[PDB]
């Protein structure tokens, strides 16, 4: 009644390497205090937190996204670039604190570079109009001689940035957005920006704001869907409850099928393979206010492993995803002005990034279910999940073919699983096995105890056929030589 | 690389015994001259062709949609009661033909109790009223003192028909329906007739017009998502290409997941469990005519075992379906006036109707798939499918334990394929297998040769393991005791 079985012979499909993403917003602390913390002890030359930095660089950033959120409906890009004193201090709408632009353009595209990140930038449909989208784009990447692609230059950066990734708007149905727009508004302003966008650069990559709203999804396909690269999906859960949490995986997983679905439904967006990015997700239910300093706990860790073992079987419809947020807000990595905190929402991504493979390979899982009721996000909506397993799998190899990957989840509160593991044409091997766990479902780490939750290994023998004992509420992964 | 493990101590889920319902239209000779022939040598006293009615009940009909289709949108139903010499000759706008309603409302029922079916009648919302639906829901359930109910009564029928599936209205959103409606138009009205119409006989199930157009469905769903409980899907398919042909059975497949997460993202209809009936679907592309009479052959009939197969795996999402058409029009069977012909669409409901069970198990299919870009129906609309197997089966067992079977589907147009086969703790014992195929994939009865098409049998030897070699392009159930 569990079971897992393997052929690292038969490559499903690639892992999209973006479904790793990540978020920075202005918003609270993420930026100042956080990335980024001009005169530290702790910061470089150019202001960015080095203790942070080594932990970014740790989790192998594919892409991140900056800098919104609902910071960027009401940010004026060319109030952040130029020499630091002479930019304008503004009052930011969307977390209502002053805002010194001192972090801006060309050090986000800095800080990108530093950690070997795709830059993803989102623009402001808000109080931005076209003009200011196309100034942004052409500032990024013109190559010629027009006003914005020499600005760059002025600046001190010759070469261009080359953004791949741009967001068309955030949030623009919600009417805590500033600007906000119906179905029919949004539909028509993404086909607009998108078009002449893609005039002026051809090879960017658009993502237009979808949410769970078929009918706005469904417009914004119908009048967009021959331009537009993504539709985006933002997910945010949670409860008191460990199963409430954990089970929204499953959720998540049926939501995602439904947007895939509505892109079927619509020709030109169908057979032009436009795919969904999850460009925000993570547990958000405990704290509502300005700065968004979730306590994150193992419990929200596991979640995390869930999804990112959904997106590796899944990542072909939602090949870009980014954890919402990097630091502080909603915060992976929780700073203070002498050290910083690794939750295990952190630790997920350690874990997985650094022990998975390049492609999913045939990975057959048998797992009890079981079906819940709980509450969800700061506003505890009510929902349902079905057959939620309590024991779910992805098993990946490298590019090389050299090592496999079986990542497995064990979802169950109390008792630990052990799973017979059928691994085809694999002979007996050592192999180590890196788990994410902690004393208990609420564990977290502090500046007190930063270790608390952390990965820890063992090695074990591996065979065509064997055993292993998963502890509850636990993410491992078993590495193997090929 | 092909195989199928079955369990039948693991249950998976009851097979909804309506995925095999019928559909007669008065359409060309479905009815008259098809199952109905006043005066004809092989007739009756009530006109009953008496040759069809022996091929009708041969396929357990558990329930049959009538009187359309196209025509209901412009039929009053009153004009069919009564006595027969005074019941008006009316033109039909739908097939554009006299009708003299000789067949009428009491007749349908009377063939309805003949064969064992529920009666599954379609309201007319093309010309039709509210009141006119409630009246004819009145005579037909009605078991009080209303004029209907006694009109029933002094017709020569005291006791309620219990007609207990109602379709609100057909197809309204084609052009080619007598009072077709905007999505607007249709939701709200489908939300009233169902609502009074419940509100008269709160035991009837209502099925709402689907399509393929999604804001259709989803203002439907959400206009009257909290009263009714089937929207209704049509598929019809086929090209002279073999494989483009019986591949479109995942074509629906995916069809009607994307109807399914339609539902999923509407509360009410979600909450309520609205399901989709699948109440028109078969192979029609060689004949655009008012007679329909589509010459099907083995390819068509292994379409539409494939779907059989389909709905058994998927009848907790489709628990009510209905080929189109029964006789004559799009007809599985087909008549002349001195004999009939079973067409291979027939023998798909002969060979899965007689041998299936009424629970689903567990069943676990392995097989090599296939990519297809095709064109399909009447208009040659192209449509690709990914990943269609050559290779799908179910396995159901009795209600009562005793039985088990195992359809088998083998699309492969040119090569046998010896297949594993795995049933938990089978005795080794002996099974009758009945198999459907014929010389080739475009072979036919005919009145000359009347079972070139046919279902054969023989015993075989199974076990925990065997291997059992399948014809190309044939289907087959195994059906075992115990
Ligand atoms: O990530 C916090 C907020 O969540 C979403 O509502 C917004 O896009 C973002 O600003
Ligand atoms: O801010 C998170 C929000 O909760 C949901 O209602 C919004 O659509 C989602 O973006
Ligand atoms: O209450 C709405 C919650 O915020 C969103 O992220 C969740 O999906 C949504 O259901
Ligand atoms: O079955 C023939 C026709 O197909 C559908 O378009 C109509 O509902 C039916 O009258
Ligand atoms: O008449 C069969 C039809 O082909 C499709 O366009 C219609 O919607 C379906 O009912
Ligand atoms: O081209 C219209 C065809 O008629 C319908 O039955 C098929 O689904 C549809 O694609
Ligand atoms: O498999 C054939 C069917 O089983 C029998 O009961 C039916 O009469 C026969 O036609
Ligand atoms: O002929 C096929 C019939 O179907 C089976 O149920 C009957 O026993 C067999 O006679």
């Amino acid at each position: 009644s569990y079971g897992i079985v393997v052929d690292p012979k038969e490559v499903v499909k690639p892992i999209s390497r973006h479904i790793y993403g990540h978020f920075t917003e202005h918003l609270g602390r993420c930026i100042y205090g956080g990335i980024y913390e001009e005169g530290s002890p702790l910061s470089d030359e150019r202001g960015f937190r080095k203790d942070v930095l080594e932990a970014v660089k740790r989790i192998k950033v594919p892409n991140l996204r900056w800098p919104g959120g609902n910071f960027v409906s009401n940010y004026h890009w060319e109030d952040g670039i130029g020499p630091k004193d002479q930019r304008p201090v503004r009052f930011d709408l969307a977390w209502q604190q002053e805002e010194t632009n001192r972090f801006g353009t060309d050090e986000f595209i800095e800080y990108c570079r530093e950690i070997g990140a795709e830059p993803y930038i989102s623009i402001n449909m808000g109080t931005g109009t076209l003009d200011e989208a196309l100034h942004w784009l052409e500032y990024c990447n013109g190559k010629g001689n027009t006003y914005y692609a020499q600005l760059r230059r002025k600046y001190g950066h010759p070469e261009p940035y080359n953004v791949k990734f741009w967001g068309i708007g955030n949030e623009m149905y919600g009417e805590w957005q500033v600007g906000h727009m119906t179905a029919d508004e949004y539909a028509r302003a993404a086909k607009e920006y998108t078009k002449w966008m893609k005039v002026f650069d051809p090879t960017i990559k658009a993502i237009a704001v979808g949410c769970d709203d078929p009918i706005w999804n469904l417009r914004v396909l119908q009048e967009a869907g021959d331009v537009i690269d993504f539709i985006s999906y933002h997910f945010y859960t949670g409860s008191d409850d460990y199963y409430e949490t954990v089970s929204t995986v499953y959720l998540l997983k049926e939501r995602l099928i439904g947007v895939k679905k509505l892109i079927d439904m619509v020709d030109t967006a169908r057979k032009r393979g436009v795919k969904i990015a999850l460009d925000e997700w993570n547990v958000w239910y405990r704290v509502s206010d300005n700065k968004l300093e979730e306590p994150y706990d193992l419990k929200d860790g596991i979640f995390a492993c869930g999804v990112l073992v959904l997106l590796q079987k899944m990542s072909d419809i939602v090949p870009l995803a980014n954890l919402a947020q990097l630091v502080n807000a909603l915060g992976a990595i929780h700073t203070e002005k002498d050290g910083l905190i690794l939750t295990p929402v952190y630790k997920a991504f350690e874990l997985i990034v650094n022990h998975s493979g390049e492609k999913l390979v045939k990975t057959h899982v048998e797992s009890e279910t079981y079906n819940i009721e709980g509450v969800m996000f700061i506003n505890k909506m009510p929902f349902s999940v079905e057959n939620a397993p309590f024991l779910d799998a992805a098993a990946s190899i490298s590019e090389d073919g050299k090592k496999l990957f079986i990542a497995v989840v064990n979802y169950r509160k109390e008792d630990a699983l052990k799973v017979p593991i059928r691994v085809e044409g694999l002979g007996q091997k050592k192999a180590t096995v890196y788990t994410l766990t902690g004393p208990d479902v609420n564990a977290r780490n502090t500046m007190e105890n930063p270790n608390v939750v952390d990965i820890t290994s063992e090695t074990i023998t591996v065979d065509t056929e064997f055993e292993h004992t998963f502890k509850p509420f636990s993410c491992s992964v078993i590495e193997v030589e090929l």
